[PDB]
């Protein structure tokens, strides 16, 4: 079964490590850089290899090997902080530079602390670079399992086409 690499991108403090923890175990706490999980979508089984930055985005020392050979990139931003959504342009630039033809997904984390703005992605990038957007909350787990399931489904469908 194929192994598809999914990287977590975004600024420091949006909830990338919390999403990574939720992936490994459905846990929230107020290890390794990558974790593999097996999904079956219809006929095809795929192993999603989710990567976390390891806190290296705090010193802006995310190496180019983090983006290389990435089948997908999840741009995570906090729904209560509008700067985290504005700063995604640099991360998308690095992704495209080191891994073109990569599926870009958008994650709006901390949906329990928004009630800020960022209600419209407003075509952050064109030519349908964004495959789909998601609103998650690592504290309550809302929309996380659905997000990863839909990501696996979309990339199985894309690799079959
Ligand atoms: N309420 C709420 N808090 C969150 C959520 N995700 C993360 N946090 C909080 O944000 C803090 C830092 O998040 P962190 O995992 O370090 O994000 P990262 O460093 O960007 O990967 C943690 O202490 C969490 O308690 C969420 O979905 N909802
Ligand atoms: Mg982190
Ligand atoms: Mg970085
Ligand atoms: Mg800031």
């Amino acid at each position: 079964t194929p192994v598809l690499k999914v990287i977590l991108c975004g600024e420091y403090g949006v909830g990338k490590s919390s999403l990574f923890r939720r992936f490994i175990n459905n846990t929230f706490v107020p290890g390794l850089d990558h974790f593999e999980k097996l999904y079956q979508v219809a006929d095809k089984d795929v192993k999603l290899q989710l990567w976390d930055t390891g806190g290296m985005e705090r010193i802006a020392s995310v190496t180019s090997s983090y983006y290389k050979f990435a089948e997908a990139a999840i741009l995570v931003f906090s729904l209560d902080n509008a700067s985290s959504f504005h700063i995604l342009s640099q991360h998308l630039l690095e992704i495209v530079s080191y891994a073109e033809n990569a599926k870009i997904f958008l994650c709006g984390n901390k949906s329990d602390l928004e009630g800020d703005a960022d209600i419209e992605t407003f075509c952050e990038q064109c030519h349908n670079l964004v495959n789909s957007t998601y609103k998650t909350s690592c504290k309550t787990g809302k929309g996380i399992e659905e997000m990863f399931a839909d990501i696996a489904l979309q990339r199985v469908e894309a690799n079959r086409s």
